[PDB]
C-alpha cells in the first residue's frame, strides 16, 4: 500500500498435481517512454519500397506485455516431463500480475547521467477485454518474456497497420487513440491483477503415429473387392485389349481399396542443407511459393502442415515450409545456415504429404485406342471429403496461441505457425508512463508542451497458466522413443549458461515423441 | 403498386427433352387447402431457426498486414541463395529476419479465401 | 466393350494415384462421383467403382 | 441491353481477405531443383479450401 | 395483388422439344394452375430510409 | 384480388467502435437534381438509381 | 501538475422520420489520401480539417 | 491518501446506454 511495503512475492514455481499442471513465472521489466509521448503515423513513403512492401500505420507511446511463447512458462526440464509422459495438453486458466513498480527520473545536466526515484509519478495500465484494438500478439514478434528467469527485458512498443493504397491511406483506414479507454493508474505501492479463462479448445496432439495411412490393412487376409490388374493380353502372338480383374492382398499392397485420403498440399520448392546440391541462380523470391492478395503477392510461411522430407533424405527441407529459429547471438540479416536451427516435421508424414513432392496424379483425357491414356500431376490440392491430416508441431521456442480473425467463414481454425486458435485470446495488456511536464513559462501559451521530464519505470510481472493434460495409456510391449540429453561429456551443458553468463538453447524441441495407433 | 401473382411450375429430371422415368409429378390439388371466400382471411406465423448474423462491417486492416511494424520477428526466412564472393556467383544459403523493411517475407498464421477464376472485362 | 479400349497397358500408368511418403498408391474407390453420363452405360471409371466377384470367382486376372 | 441500362454491383470492400476474382490465387513450385535444373513455378487459378483459410460471404443488397 | 386463372385450370407438361435447343438448354417440367407469393427480396420489407438506418448503425442482423 | 401483409422481426447487432476518426456512411448527395433519388417522377414511375450494399461500417480483422 | 476528469451526461431526442428516401448523413470521403482526417501526422500533430455542424437530419417545418 | 497510493483512475470512455449518453474525458 505504501512506499515501504512490498506489493508482491516472487513465485516462479510449478506444481504438477493430477492431470493438471500449473506453471508460474516472474520477470523484471523496464519501460522507456516511446515517441516522446506522441502518436505518429508511419509508412513506406520515401523508402523506395516495392509494391509488395508498402504499408501505412501508426506507432503509439504505449507498450505491451507478450507471454505468447512456451519457454516463458516452461523450463527445459518441465517440457520433457510434459512431452515424454503425455498425449496432449491445453491451457485452462490464466492469471497475471504487475507489482513493485518503480518510476525513475533521469538527469543529463552535467553530461553525466543521474537517476533518482519519483514517488508521486504513475504508470497507467489497461487490458483490452472487449477486443477493440488491433491484436498484435499473434505474429511471433520479439519482445516476449525471456527464456531464463534471471534476465531483465524491455517492454516492446505498440503499433499497428491499417489499410493502405501504396503509401497513402485508403480512407476506410481507422485511427485508435489508446488514451480513450479506461486505464488504471498505478503508483509505487499499487499492483495490478486480472484473471482469464480459456474457452474449450482441442488438446494439442503430442503423439506421433505407429502406422501409416497407406497400411491400415490386415496383411494376412485378402480383400473381397476387385481392381483392374491388366488391360491387355499376349494372346494371339500379338497384344490385344482384354480387361482382367484381380483381388488385392499383401502381394500387391498398393492396389487395395481404402477408406481415407492424405491431407491437403500446397507445394514448396526443395533446397538442401548441403551447399553443393543447390542451384547457383537466385531463386529465393522467384522460385518461392506465393499467394496473391489485392494485387500484391506475399510469401507463404510456414504454410499448411506438410512433411519436410521423404524417408531417405534428411538434408532436404522445403524452402518456405519450416519454422527456422536462430541460435543465441545470431544477427538479423544474411546469416549462414550454421547460425540457424531448422525444425524437422518428419513425424507427420504418416498422414500429411511431403511438402516438396506432388500430391498425386490425375487422368487428363479420355482414351479410345486412337489415343493413349494420359495423366497430369497435382501440385495443389484442396480439401476433399474423407481426408485426414495432422496439425503442425508445437515447439518450446514457438508461439502458444493465435487469434482467429473475425470473419464470415473459416476452415479448421488451427493456426499455421502452430498453437491454439482462439476466438477470444488472452487480452492485450498495454502500459505507459504518464507524462510529467517540465516547468512551463510564467506567461500563458496555448501550444501544447514539447518539454517533459525524462523518466522510465521498472517492476515485476508474474504470469500463471493452468494446463490440462491427457495422460498416455499405451499397451505397446517395446519401449517408446523419449526425449533425452546426450550423456557424453561436453564443454558446456545444454540449456545452461556459459562462463560469460549467456543462456543458450542448443536445438528446438518438438512436442511429439510418444506414438499412437492411427 | 399492384402486382400480379406469378404462376407456379417446376422442372424435373430430363434426358434431352424426354423424361427420365425417375421424374416425379405433383398434383397440388392433393394437399389440404383452406378455401377462402369474401369475408374470410388467412394467416400463419413462422419462426426462423438460428442463423449467423450477416456481416454489415468491412475490415480496417488486410490479412497481409496483421503485424506490429515496429517490432521484428524471431523467425527466419531464406533471403539469398547465392553470393558474389569469388568474382563469380556461388550458391550459399543466407537467412534473414523479417521486419518492416521486408514486409512480404514474414511468417503468417492465415491464408486468403478460395478462388474460382473469372475473365476480366472493362466498362 | 473390349473393342473400345486402348491396346496399351495403362492399368498402373494411366491410373489415378496419390503420393504419400515417397510411394504412390492407387485411389480406390475415391471420392463419390457419378459413373457415366446420360447416354453411355458401358463406360465406367477405372478405379472409381466398387467391383464385387460372382460366386466362384478366382483371385487373379 | 447496353451497359448504361444496367447497374453493376461492386464487391471491393471484400478484398481484405478474399482474392480478386480475375487474378490468380498464387504460384506453386512445379519441379525439384538440382543445379542442372533451375527452379520453376506455376500459377494457381483454382484453389479449394485449405486449413487456415478465412473468407467473407458475398454482400447483401436492398 | 391480382390473381388470374393460369393454364385454364390445367396441369400441362413443358419441355424444350420442338424448340431446337442446344444440349445445355434442354429441360422437362410441369406448369400448374396455381400461383405463389414471393416476398424474398429486401426492398419488400425495407424503405430506402429504413435501409440506411440499418446499415449505418449496425454490424449485423 | 386482395391484400397481402408480411411482417418480419429482425434481430440487430449494435456497433461498438472505439475508433477516433469518423466512419464512412451511406449518404444521399446534397446537390440539386431534377429528380430526387428513390422517388417517383412526374409520370408516377418509381425508380431506384443504384444498388445499395450492406457494408459501410468498419471493424478490425 | 495533475489529472483532470470531466464527465457529462447528455439526454438525446431520437429521430423518428417517416420519409421514404434516404437522409443526408455526415460521411468521411472514401478516396485515398496522404493523411486521414481527424488524425495525427508523421510528426505527431493532431489536426481537425473542417468544422462539423450539428444539423444534417431533416424535419417538416 | 498517501504518497505511494494513487488518487484516481483514468476514465476516458463514453457509454451510449438508452436515450442518455455519458461522455467522460481525462487530461494532464
Amino acid at each position: 500500500d505504501g512506499v515501504g511495503n512490498s506489493s508482491g512475492n516472487w513465485h516462479c514455481d510449478s506444481t504438477w498435481m493430477g492431470d493438471r499442471v500449473i506453471t508460474t513465472s516472474t520477470r523484471t521489466w523496464a519501460l522507456p517512454t516511446y515517441n516522446n509521448h506522441l502518436y505518429k503515423q508511419i509508412s513506406s513513403a520515401s523508402t523506395g519500397a516495392s509494391n509488395d512492401n508498402h504499408y501505412f500505420g501508426y506507432s503509439t507511446p504505449w507498450g505491451y506485455f507478450d507471454f505468447n511463447r512456451f519457454h516463458c512458462h516452461f523450463s527445459p526440464r518441465d517440457w520433457q516431463r510434459l512431452i515424454n509422459n503425455n498425449w496432449g495438453f491445453r491451457p485452462k486458466r490464466l492469471n497475471f500480475k504487475l507489482f513493485n513498480i518503480q518510476v525513475k527520473e533521469v538527469t543529463q545536466n552535467d553530461g553525466t547521467t543521474t537517476i533518482a526515484n519519483n514517488l508521486t509519478s504513475t504508470v497507467q495500465v489497461f487490458t483490452d477485454s472487449e477486443y477493440q484494438l488491433p491484436y498484435v500478439l499473434g505474429s511471433a514478434h520479439q519482445g516476449c518474456l525471456p527464456p531464463f528467469p534471471a534476465d531483465v527485458f524491455m517492454v516492446p512498443q505498440y503499433g499497428y497497420l491499417t489499410l493502405n493504397n501504396g503509401s497513402q491511406a485508403v480512407g476506410r483506414s481507422s485511427f485508435y487513440c489508446l488514451e480513450y479507454f479506461p486505464s488504471q493508474m498505478l503508483r509505487t505501492g499499487n499492483n495490478f491483477t486480472f484473471s482469464y479463462t480459456f474457452e474449450d479448445v482441442p488438446f494439442h496432439s503430442s503423439y506421433a503415429h505407429s502406422q501409416s495411412l497407406d497400411r491400415l490393412m490386415n496383411p494376412l487376409i485378402d480383400q473381397y473387392l476387385y481392381y483392374l490388374s491388366r488391360t491387355n493380353t499376349p494372346s494371339g502372338t500379338t497384344t490385344q485389349s482384354r480387361l482382367q480383374f484381380s483381388q488385392a492382398g499383401a502381394s500387391d499392397i498398393r492396389d487395395q481399396s481404402r477408406n481415407w485420403l492424405p491431407g491437403p498440399c500446397y507445394r514448396q520448392q526443395r533446397v538442401s542443407k548441403t551447399s553443393a546440391d543447390n542451384n547457383n541462380s537466385e531463386y529465393s523470391w522467384t522460385g518461392a511459393t506465393k499467394y496473391h492478395l489485392n494485387g500484391r503477392d506475399s510469401l507463404v510461411n510456414p504454410g499448411p502442415a506438410m512433411a519436410s522430407h521423404k524417408d531417405d533424405e534428411e538434408k532436404f527441407f522445403p524452402q518456405s515450409g519450416v519454422l527456422i529459429f536462430g541460435k543465441q547471438g545470431s544477427e538479423k540479416t544474411n546469416v549462414d545456415i550454421e547460425k540457424v536451427m531448422i525444425t524437422d516435421e518428419e513425424e507427420i508424414r504418416t498422414t500429411n504429404p511431403v511438402a516438396t513432392e506432388q500430391y498425386g496424379s490425375v487422368s487428363t483425357n479420355l482414351q479410345r485406342g486412337n489415343r493413349q491414356a494420359a495423366t497430369a500431376d497435382v501440385n495443389t490440392q484442396g480439401v476433399l471429403p474423407g481426408m485426414v491430416w495432422q496439425d503442425r508441431d508445437v515447439y518450446l521456442q514457438g508461439p502458444i496461441w493465435a487469434k482467429i480473425p473475425h470473419t464470415d467463414g473459416h476452415f479448421h481454425p488451427s493456426p499455421l505457425m502452430g498453437g491454439f486458435g482462439l476466438k477470444h485470446p488472452p487480452p492485450q495488456i498495454l502500459i505507459k508512463n504518464t507524462p510529467v511536464p517540465a516547468n512551463p513559462s510564467t506567461t500563458f501559451s496555448a501550444a501544447k508542451f514539447a518539454s517533459f521530464i525524462t523518466q522510465y519505470s521498472t517492476g515485476q510481472v508474474s504470469v500463471e497458466i493452468e494446463w490440462e493434460l491427457q495422460k498416455e495409456n499405451s499397451k505397446r510391449w517395446n519401449p517408446e522413443i523419449q526425449y533425452t540429453s546426450n550423456y557424453a561429456k561436453s564443454a558446456n551443458v545444454d540449456f545452461t549458461v556459459d562462463n560469460n553468463g549467456v543462456y543458450s538453447e542448443p536445438r528446438p524441441i518438438g512436442t511429439r515423441y510418444l506414438t499412437r495407433n492411427l
